[PDB]
């Protein structure tokens, strides 16, 4: 079985160990949690039944038994955890945005390079059904030749303290508009954006609040999207080309419908488990079985998000951020 | 009663004289019609019952029965038959976009105004229901504090002829983008952006293919959208603060469903007539309705499209069209 090693006890490790905890036996094990103190990680690993707790992450990073090592701390916190478990010789998943400027991100690729180490950024929406649909749609030419894509991720999170703190590097771009990024990156082939145009304004507590981005791509096609911690938005991405639209419908980072000129096709989400604390977050199931199938491949990171993507989508969330003046300690 | 002149017996004034003959007789009577020959305009004073045709709009233009002109030749033809009617001491309701560059909307404007006569460009989608009950919305602050608008217009228009002749002035800016700028423009309140950034690419024709522009407005607030004659597009328009969303369903340019956070309106269509060359044509009788409404006031422009915002619209437009070096003989 793939053993996994889980990194900080929040809400998102909370649903990422649920889901692992409904996978086949013979194929997935959590094995360890770490937490910055020990009290945190026992209750953590006597809730979620686990055999193994440490009270520091370097203790879970040097654990024999664990073979990857899922990252789930805040963003400014992902980067040093990362390279505690590379320099120990794990595997990592670690949660989107894998850093939180494109140095940071550079940094923990060289790393996962030079050891010949699995590194992936969780971008979870990725492995979803209607996700790898529409891959199969766009491969088809379906569409015709494209035109245009288009995504939005808005919602008020005002009263998520996390997502509008400045010293956790939340905001529109690092919490939400990762994922219109990601989209766009993808219909388009991860290709590097020839031109990009910012226009957006800050919130009170020092982060971006709603921020509208347009792309020039190669072969004159582009994409635009707006993010947004105030403003609710239709929350959807399409593509358009020639001969017809295919969309992913609200909940567009965790889709379950997927219309193609029209038509719309369903993708039921596993059944377990129920009442994640996020939206469709028995969905996680489809990148940990990912990860699962490409080290038993033998990759050392992922054909669906690799290195070289992970390392542009942080360079174009850096770029927006600046075009706004909006910078962190870390830039 | 408004007694109205049409000049031109294409498929747009068709269904113009269609929905101006359900109207209250008391109201309006359309007591002439011009085409560019006697044939043609007899033919449609025929079919539509008309008393009297001419052979020419300058025959119309002096017709002292005619009180209201309604142009709706093709897009470069407006001006020229515009300039005739004002000249001749009659109010015009021109068809959109009512010039081809913002130096044309001017003359006609400098025109009217000097003359002391209503001239208003047909944007028939700000007087449905839908819209009128958006305004309102925006007005109450329900929304709570603006932070964007977004709107799409595009559908496959290749086999449209006019659509996409470059000599008739078509392409997706002047045939579509219209209704995505005017809607930007009516929920920031008729203001002038303070920056535009545009994307697009060129069709095979002459004409713009499919563009996208952003639009920083005052107050930091911005709005973009998106235009095609090749790629369908959602067609919604929508706009949203800091509690929540509003938007206008497919067809956005001429709505009947309204979305305020969540909560669904319909706003049916009058009954007749059936059956127009254009989606929803029935809609042309609420501009119908304003148009004498602003007569019987004594206006001379709408309050709801005052001439400074067409000459702003047509601004827009132009500068937009430039920047993806579109150019017109005009120009």
């Amino acid at each position: 079985a793939l053993r996994w090693g889980i990194v900080s006890v929040g809400l998102i490790s909370s649903d990422f160990t649920a889901v692992l905890q409904t996978l086949p036996r013979s194929e997935h094990q959590v094995v360890a949690v770490a937490a910055r103190d020990l009290s945190r990680a026992k209750e953590f690993a006597q809730k979620h039944d686990i055999p193994k707790a440490y009270g520091s992450y370097e203790e879970l990073a040097k654990d024999p038994n664990v073979e990857v090592a899922y990252v789930g701390t805040q963003h400014p916190q992902h980067k040093a955890a990362v390279m505690l478990c590379l320099a120990a010789g794990k595997a990592v998943l670690c949660e989107k945005p894998m850093g939180v400027n494109a140095a940071e991100v550079r940094e923990m690729v060289t790393e996962a390079r030079s050891r010949g180490l699995f590194l992936m950024e969780a971008i979870w929406t990725r492995f979803f059904p209607a996700s790898e649909a529409l891959r199969s749609v766009l491969a088809q030419g379906t569409l015709g030749d494209l035109r245009v894509a288009r995504a939005e991720f808005g919602k008020n999170l005002t009263h998520v303290p996390r997502a509008v703190d400045w010293a956790q590097a939340g905001g529109a771009l690092l919490d939400l508009g990762i994922y219109c990024v990601q989209f766009i990156s993808m219909v388009f082939g991860g290709q590097k954006p020839e031109k990009i145009s910012v226009m957006g304004r800050r919130h009170e507590t020092g982060v971006d609040d709603t921020v509208t981005v347009l792309l020039q791509y190669p072969g004159e096609v582009h994409g635009s999207f707006t993010c947004s911690i105030t403003a609710q938005l239709s929350n959807t991405a399409s593509v358009s080309g020639t001969k017809g639209m295919a969309q992913l419908l609200n909940p567009c980072w965790c889709p379950t419908e997927l219309v193609v000129k029209g038509e719309h096709k369903e993708f039921l989400l596993p059944p377990v488990p129920k009442n994640c604390n996020f939206d469709n977050g028995a969905g996680m199931s489809y990148e940990a079985k990912h990860v699962r199938e490409c080290l038993r491949k033998g990759l050392k990171e992922s054909p669906v998000i690799p290195l070289v993507e992970s390392e542009l989508l942080a360079d174009i969330l850096e770029e927006v951020r600046r075009a706004i003046g909006v910078t962190f300690p870390q830039d």
